[PDB]
């Protein structure tokens, strides 16, 4: 499954993980869930995090913010009033805060999520395309919270997304 995406992959997170000091991970989209299939260790960490084949359901998720992107936006409505992807007190404005909340990680070029599924652990992830401009992956970088504040974030975002963009260009795909 997914494999020129898990091949081309590889030798950029390794590279990023060399440079951020953090784990590195590829995920993928399964509709209701974002998976890990492919990740390079932090060379500090405590917690094992985004290990292989683990999956991320909550909307708060960076990962999962990245592939909602992708959906229209009446399927993510029905994900969050559904329980499918989770995400506290849904109401009409929480729905339509989160769903301004995706179109801003796409013009950032990363999602984040700064201690808000888990008061211990950050994340930033961005997307990839394929030559068609479909969405098919995004990079991930978690780490724990104690080490990195608003700044060290802002930094992985663009580390992030940097290296999904070398992903995306040795896939032959281009952005939206």
């Amino acid at each position: 499954s997914n494999a020129e995406e898990r091949r081309v992959a590889y030798p950029v997170l390794r590279e990023l993980t060399e440079r951020t000091g953090e784990t590195s991970a590829l995920m993928v989209w399964n509709g209701n869930e974002s998976m890990c299939v492919e990740q390079i260790p932090s060379r500090h960490q405590v917690k094992h995090l985004a290990p292989l084949g683990a999956r991320y359901n909550e909307a708060l998720s960076s990962s999962v913010q990245v592939f909602l992107a992708s959906e229209n936006e009446d399927r993510v409505r029905q994900l969050l009033r559904s329980g499918s992807i989770t995400l506290t007190g849904v109401d009409e404005d929480a729905v339509e805060a989160y769903l301004l909340r995706l179109k801003e990680s796409m013009e950032r070029g990363w999602a984040v999520n700064f201690g808000e599924t888990s008061i211990e652990e950050v994340g930033v992830a961005s997307p990839v395309y394929d030559h068609r401009g479909n969405m098919v992956a995004s990079v991930l970088i978690p780490a724990p919270k104690f080490r990195v504040s608003q700044d060290t974030l802002n930094s992985l975002g663009e580390a992030c997304a940097a290296a999904a963009a070398k992903v995306t260009t040795r896939l032959g795909g281009r952005a939206p």
